[PDB]
């Protein structure tokens, strides 16, 4: 009843022109595209054949390598497996090439009919027009016939990387413990996802590896035929453009080491920044990190100048290689006495063009990725090759076998380590007879757990494993699906058991809370999903297997106590009457109820014992390059991309020129050829030689100028927004994700100064280069401008046709590539159960279902990009049939030049017209990191930094801080936590303030430290908190909160970050803190790293760290936060003792719920409904005559 692929039944014409794609469209311009609106794929694409198929081959391969007793080869395999269906698409490409090269010969004939004109002779306008007839009908095989190859043979490589995704799949399921002990499931995820990807590449470009220099070959032969020697000499620079490119990737290459590196310690302190932005700013050290940061950001800005800068310089060199190589090689045949005549110049150019686009574009590409499927090729068999589980005997005949015995088995996990880790494992348990092994985390219950051939392949002892087995992991594991599935598991839908195990496991409450019950699919990464939920799930898919030996580890700790009491009374005692039922219980009545007990000791036990004993507008593109430069410096840039467009034009025009007139030259020594005037040489090379130069200055100095004004930009919009940020309030940060932010700052920069201007730059490039085309082709016949009005929008419509529904396939082949990886890494996590309950194929056959999703996912935008390009293309056609019959109606009017130029053109104009497009769609969906970064920079700010008023210095003289109708409101429009707070703190008062829980608390010290905004009156000394820059309150101002955060990099800053405290007083709080003998001893000293966060560092030094800063601050009035809410009392004490001593001058405020932090305090403000109606002091009440301090006193002490 699944849609099937229109493929199938679709003839030839309409796969070649992909027609039968037409209906997705349709349905895609009218609504957002879904998984229902998919494409099945083909029966022989699905991913368990080509599994199956090249699993045969891989063994095949593997045994007769076992026969020589040589080392397997995977590429062999691949080869032997492929090479039958990709020698036809070489033989196609074969086709192609020759089309491509033989196209210029008749580009030459039909010139060369132009040049000996004679309007009488109908014979020469005969052939004239069969040779553009045969010229077109090149140019569409070209055309369309190089879309479906193509196609083919992106699906080739497709076919290639599903078979390979299969054959990893399969390996993890049957790889072995020793490789958890030497690679990780990161490796085998990395190599499913990155080095799979590289077949899909390779296979694009493969046969260029033979079609790349055969075609270069007989292009030399031909130019030969048509200059001679002179022809070398062009291919020559060509040769000589192959080995600098590289030399020029390798300087890119280790630039982009040198950015990395610099990039990566920005982002990494930028994390700082973010992850404890509140940290920063109630510590007002914005200033340093933003000093730092800076020259972060120059250094790197400076590394990425130089990298654009060469990258640019390869561009123009790319662009301008063509007319260095036609300057070169006509320059030569000039001076060797040659004459030249326009069907010459322009078959070398056109052939000159053409291979080198190959040379330099497709063969080193294909070399490139032959090189990194070679790697990957290499990688994946050695993953292969790595040694398996022994294969576990298949269970013979149970001949009433359902009693397992272990006589006295030693052996280890590791057995290199000969230490006796796991020895002495002799036990018979029999039919009925649970044993309930018990002990304090003894080492070996993982054992116990894998005495079902875990890991404990009989060295030396006896295993008698009989029947089938039902076992439960340390940390209960569900794939991404319904739960159907994982009760099931393959099971048949047996109803009344399913009823029975639901209602056992008391899991009714779970699916009503539930939104749709069994049917429910595991949420967004498994996040709607309990540890007991699991638990429970896991123990009802054992249950319902109804095995023999019911293995079981701690499913009853996960879920409550009680609960797990009520599904032992219901299951063990009734359901798991007569079972095998071994179990590890960490609860005395789960073995007080057994039927076997097990003391455990470490490796062999003691005994057994008894229990008694988007689309963006133009106001992104104008906001962006208004951010780049003044519009003086972008009209003089516009004017040198027109200046330079012309000057490369009018060099192949100023050829056309020079034939043009040697042959009128020729005319007229034809009559009377005694003088025999010459073309006066130097004027007309002297004139090319200034055109050709003024071309290659102009292509330099243009893409110098975008790579520069654009990386400009880059960097203002970088500073502009880090700029707004760190002025931003912390609600923003509330309502942001910290990894939003991060990512906005990482891949958004990176492709503003990586990407975004490499792909300006060519997409300006090669649109200027097609309207360069356009407009020859207009000047040279003015009638072509009829037909291409309704041509090109012809084109507009259809791109907008096209990109509305691409986009969406586009979504979709991501939103389909994510949940493959998944599984693969769950397949990974609960792969002890996998093997437990033998059932391998059907986590293969879920494995196939989603890659065989994803294979949709794939097929469906590879297709609709070959129908995107064979309509752009054949547009491209359609024009240069206008150009090439149209110069053939009008003959009379025109001359050898024209027609040359114009005809020659119009054949280069296609593979531009293709990148020209694909550019722009890139340019225009990857500015939407333009456009969101424009948005990060026009956030709200908040008051400024800095005010006019400027406190006298040592502002609080007396820290008198007085709260007058102080009604706190948290977010605006949100709810108001805190009203008509008048508290009257004198001067030098310890107050432990208390209450509202620590909501309350956290609403208080934000108003007072105006990190929020402080709806009310509030006079710290005297002075009201408005009138003063947020910065000038934010230094002179203590405060030890509950997470003392630390920052990478060195000690001193972290002591002080701004470097205005001379060592000495350094030296003294490091006494007073205790804590210099343990910075002496570290090797960097002042100057030692520090790991991320500090992690070598206790969270006893943080605080030891922190307190010291807050001695350095020497701020009158303090503010302590829960400082020792969970620390050990050792650290404990010492901060007490700290604050108590080493504060006795200053005007705290212990702000924390700990009541031996309060009892000290001198001071509590009572407060009920925000009026004091009670004028008195707590002393009176506190002896437990009223509510709260009842509380605590009858409570906590
Ligand atoms: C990539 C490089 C581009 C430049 C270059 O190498 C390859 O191109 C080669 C062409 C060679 C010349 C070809 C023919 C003649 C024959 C004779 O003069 C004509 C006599 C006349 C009688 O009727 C014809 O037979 C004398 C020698 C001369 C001029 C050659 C000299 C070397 C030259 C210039 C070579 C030069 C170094
Ligand atoms: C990539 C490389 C860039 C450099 C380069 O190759 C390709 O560019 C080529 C230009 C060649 C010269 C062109 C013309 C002649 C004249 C000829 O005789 C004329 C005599 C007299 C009456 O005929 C003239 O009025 C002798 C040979 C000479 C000087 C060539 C020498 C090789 C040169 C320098 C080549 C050089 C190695
Ligand atoms: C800043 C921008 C730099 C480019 C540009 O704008 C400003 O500068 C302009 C100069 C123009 C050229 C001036 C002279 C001629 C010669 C003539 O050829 C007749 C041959 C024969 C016929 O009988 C004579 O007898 C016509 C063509 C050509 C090359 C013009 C082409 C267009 C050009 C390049 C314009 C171009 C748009
Ligand atoms: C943008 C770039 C700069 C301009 C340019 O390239 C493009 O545009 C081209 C226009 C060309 C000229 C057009 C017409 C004539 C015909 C005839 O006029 C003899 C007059 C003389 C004797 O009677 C009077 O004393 C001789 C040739 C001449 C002047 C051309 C020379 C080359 C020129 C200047 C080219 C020049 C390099
Ligand atoms: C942007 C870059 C600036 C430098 C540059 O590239 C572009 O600018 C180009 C201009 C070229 C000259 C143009 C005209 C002539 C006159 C000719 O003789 C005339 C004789 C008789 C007419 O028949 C007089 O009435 C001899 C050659 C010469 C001087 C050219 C030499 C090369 C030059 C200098 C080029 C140079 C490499
Ligand atoms: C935005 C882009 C800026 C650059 C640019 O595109 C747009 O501006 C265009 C101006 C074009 C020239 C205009 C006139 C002629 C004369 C004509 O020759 C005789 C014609 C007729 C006489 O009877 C029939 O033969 C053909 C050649 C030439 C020089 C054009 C060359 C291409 C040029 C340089 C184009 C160039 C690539
Ligand atoms: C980017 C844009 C692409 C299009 C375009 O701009 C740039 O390219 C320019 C080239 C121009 C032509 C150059 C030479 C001539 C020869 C002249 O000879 C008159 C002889 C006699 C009989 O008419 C007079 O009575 C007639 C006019 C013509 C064909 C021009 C037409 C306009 C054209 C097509 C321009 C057009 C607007
Ligand atoms: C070279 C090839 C020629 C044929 C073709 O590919 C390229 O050209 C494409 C253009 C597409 C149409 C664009 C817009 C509309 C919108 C809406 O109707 C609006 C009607 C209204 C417009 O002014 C008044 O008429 C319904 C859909 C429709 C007609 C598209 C249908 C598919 C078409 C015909 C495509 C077709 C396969
Ligand atoms: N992968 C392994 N590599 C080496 N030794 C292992 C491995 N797995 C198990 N062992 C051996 O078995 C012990 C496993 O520790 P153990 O405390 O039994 O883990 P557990 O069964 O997960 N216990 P718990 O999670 O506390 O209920 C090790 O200390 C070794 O003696
Ligand atoms: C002359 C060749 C131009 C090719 C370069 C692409 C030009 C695109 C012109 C249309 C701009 C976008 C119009 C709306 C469609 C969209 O949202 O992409
Ligand atoms: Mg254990």
């Amino acid at each position: 009843e699944v849609k099937p692929n229109p493929l199938q039944d679709a003839n030839l014409c309409s796969r070649v022109f992909f027609w039968w794609l037409n209906p997705l469209f349709k349905i895609g311009h009218k609504r957002r595209l879904e998984e229902d609106d998919m494409y099945s794929v083909l029966p022989e694409d699905r991913s368990q054949h080509l599994g199956e198929e090249l699993q045969g081959f891989w063994d095949k391969e593997v045994l007769r390598a076992e026969n020589d007793a040589q080392k397997p080869s995977l590429t062999r395999a691949i080869i032997k497996c492929y090479w039958k269906s990709y020698l036809v698409l070489g033989i196609f490409t074969l086709i192609e090439e020759s089309a491509k090269v033989i196209q210029p010969i008749f580009l030459g004939k039909i010139i060369n009919y132009f040049e000996n004109y004679d309007p009488m002779d109908s014979v020469a306008l005969n052939t004239a027009y069969a040779y553009a007839t045969v010229l077109t009908f090149c140019t569409l095989i070209l055309a369309i016939l190089h879309h479906l190859y193509f196609y083919h043979v992106q699906c080739a490589g497709m076919r290639l990387r599903v078979a390979m995704c299969h054959m990893i799949y399969r390996k993890a399921l049957r790889l072995s413990n020793m490789a958890m002990g030497k690679t990780t499931t990161g490796q085998i995820v990395n190599l499913l996802s990155n080095d799979v990807n590289k077949f899909d590449q390779v296979t694009v470009f493969l046969h260029f590896l033979w079609a790349g220099p055969l075609q270069a070959i007989a292009v030399t032969a031909l130019l030969w035929m048509e200059i001679g020697i002179s022809c070398l000499a062009g291919m020559a620079v060509l040769i000589i453009l192959l080995p600098l490119q590289s030399c020029f990737g390798k300087l890119f290459s280790s630039l982009r080491s040198k950015t990395a590196t610099f990039t990566d310690a920005r982002i990494r302190t930028m994390n700082e920044v973010i992850t404890g932005i509140r940290i920063i700013k109630m510590y007002a050290w914005e200033k340093s990190f933003s000093n730092l940061i800076t020259n972060l950001r120059k250094k790197e800005i400076s590394k990425i100048l130089r990298s654009s800068c060469l990258r640019g310089m390869n561009l123009a060199s790319f662009f301008s290689a063509s007319k260095i190589i036609v300057f070169v090689t006509f320059t030569t045949y000039v001076l060797l006495g040659s004459v030249i005549t326009a069907s010459r110049v322009f078959v070398a150019v056109t052939l000159y063009g053409a291979v080198r686009l190959t040379v330099t574009l497709f063969f080193p590409s294909a070399i490139e990725r032959v090189s990194e499927a070679i790697v990957s090729i290499r990688r994946i068999q050695t993953f292969l090759l790595l040694d398996e589980i022994s294969q576990r005997n298949r269970q013979l005949p149970s001949d009433g076998k359902k009693m397992v015995h272990v006589q006295d088995f030693t052996a280890f996990w590791d057995k290199a380590s000969e230490t006796p880790t796991l020895q002495g494992l002799s036990f018979t348990v029999r039919p009925g007879e649970l044993l309930a092994v018990v002990g304090p985390v003894g080492a070996g219950k993982s054992s116990l757990l894998s005495a079902v051939l875990g890991e404990l392949a009989p060295s030396h002892g006896l295993v008698s494993v009989h029947g089938r087995i039902a076992y439960v992991s340390q940390q209960p594991w569900v794939f991404s699906g319904t739960l159907r599935s994982n009760i099931l598991f393959g099971k048949k839908y047996e109803k009344e058991r399913y009823e029975k195990v639901i209602k056992a496991c008391a899991l009714k409450k779970d699916l009503q809370l539930l939104e749709d019950g069994d049917l429910t699919v595991i949420g967004d990464r498994g996040t709607t999903l309990s540890g007991g939920q699991k638990a429970r799930v896991n123990l009802a898919r054992a249950v319902y297997q109804d095995a023999d030996i019911y293995l079981l580890d701690d499913p009853l700790s996960a879920v409550d106590a009680e609960v797990s009491r009520h599904l032992f009374e219901l299951c063990i005692c009734q359901i798991l009457h007569e079972k095998i039922t071994i179990l590890v219980t960490h609860q005395l009545q789960y073995l007080k109820a057994a039927s076997q007990i097990l003391i455990l000791k470490d490796g062999k036990m003691v005994q057994k014992g008894t229990y008694t004993e988007g689309k963006v507008g133009f106001q992104a593109y104008k906001n962006y390059f208004r951010a780049g430069a003044h519009w003086i410096v972008f009209i003089f840039l516009i004017l040198l991309n027109t200046a330079a467009q012309v000057a490369y034009v009018l060099q192949d025009w100023w050829l056309s020129y020079w034939a043009n007139k040697q042959s009128m030259l020729n005319v007229t020594v034809n009559g009377g050829g005694n003088v025999t005037e010459k073309l006066d040489l130097n004027w007309y090379l002297g004139i090319y030689s200034g055109l050709t130069v003024a071309t290659v200055l102009f292509g330099i100095a243009r893409s110098l100028l975008v790579f520069y004004v654009l990386v400009n930009s880059s960097q203002t919009l970088h500073n502009k927004m880090f700029e707004s940020i760190l002025k931003a309030p912390v609600l923003f940060f509330d309502r942001n994700p910290i990894g939003r932010i991060l990512n906005r700052f990482s891949k958004d920069i990176g492709h503003l100064d990586d990407l975004l201007p490499l792909t300006f730059l060519d997409f300006i490039q090669t649109l200027l280069q097609v309207v360069g085309v356009v407009s020859v082709a207009v000047a040279v016949i003015p009638w072509i401008a009829i037909p291409l009005v309704p041509l090109g929008i012809i084109f507009i419509f259809l791109r907008r046709y096209f990109l509305e529904t691409s986009r969406d396939v586009k979504r979709l082949e991501s939103t389909t590539r994510s949940p493959v990886f998944s599984h693969l890494s769950s397949s990974l996590q609960g792969l002890w159960t996998i093997r437990a309950y033998k059932a391998e194929e059907r986590c293969q056959e879920l494995f196939d279902a989603h890659q065989d999703l994803h294979s949709e996912a794939w097929f469906l935008f590879l297709t609709t990009s070959r129908w995107f390009a064979v309509r752009l293309d054949a547009i491209c056609a359609m024009f240069v049939i206008i150009v090439a019959f149209g110069s053939l109606i009008l003959a009379k009017t025109l001359d050898a030049g024209q027609v040359g130029l114009a005809l020659s053109y119009a054949l280069t104009l296609m593979g531009m017209f293709q990148w020209c497009v694909r550019q722009s769609a890139e340019v225009e969906n990857m500015m939407i990191s333009v456009e969101r970064v424009i948005e990060y920079t026009d956030l709200e700010k908040e008051a400024p930094w800095e005010y006019q008023k400027r406190p006298p210095p040592a502002w609080p003289h007396e820290g008198v801080i007085i709260f007058d109708n102080v009604n706190f409101m948290y977010s605006p429009g949100g709810p108001l936590v805190l009203k008509h707070l008048t508290a009257l703190i004198k001067s030098q008062e310890k107050v432990g303030i208390v209450g509202r829980t620590g909501a309350g608390k956290s609403s208080l010290i934000s108003a007072l430290f105006r990190l929020s905004e402080p709806e009310g009156k509030i006079w710290i000394d005297k002075i009201l908190t408005t009138e003063i820059g947020l910065h000038d309150l934010r230094k002179k101002m203590s405060i030890i909160p509950q997470e003392p955060v630390l920052f990478t990099g060195t000690m001193r800053k972290n002591l002080d970050p701004f470097n205005e405290h001379t060592d000495e007083e350094l030296w003294n709080a490091l006494q007073e803190v205790q804590l210099k003998e343990t910075i002496e001893d570290l090797p960097g000293k002042m100057d030692t790293e520090l790991a991320e966060s500090g992690s070598n560092f206790s969270v006893g030094q943080r605080q030891l760290v922190c307190l010291a800063r807050a001695i350095l601050r020497k701020n009158q009035i303090l503010i302590i936060d829960e400082a020792t809410a969970n620390v050990d009392p050792r650290t404990d004490e010492l901060i007490q003792k700290k604050i108590r001593e080493k504060f006795a001058h200053c005007t705290v405020l212990t702000i924390a719920h700990r009541l031996n932090t309060i009892i000290d305090s001198d001071k509590i403000m009572v407060l009920d409904s925000g009026r004091l109606k009670e004028y008195d002091e707590p002393y009176v009440l506190l002896q437990n005559k009223e509510s709260l301090f009842y509380k605590m006193v009858q409570q906590l002490g």
